[PDB]
């Protein structure tokens, strides 16, 4: 994903996303249908 894609998809920056606990990364992806 591009940096702006991360912002559009997750409502936070790439680095912010990568800094979340893994359960939370997984949940934020799964609720959108992502892997």
């Amino acid at each position: 994903l591009s940096d702006e894609d991360f912002k559009a998809v997750f409502g936070m920056t790439r680095s912010a996303f990568a800094n979340l606990p893994l359960w939370k990364q997984q949940h934020l992806k799964k609720e959108k249908g992502l892997f």
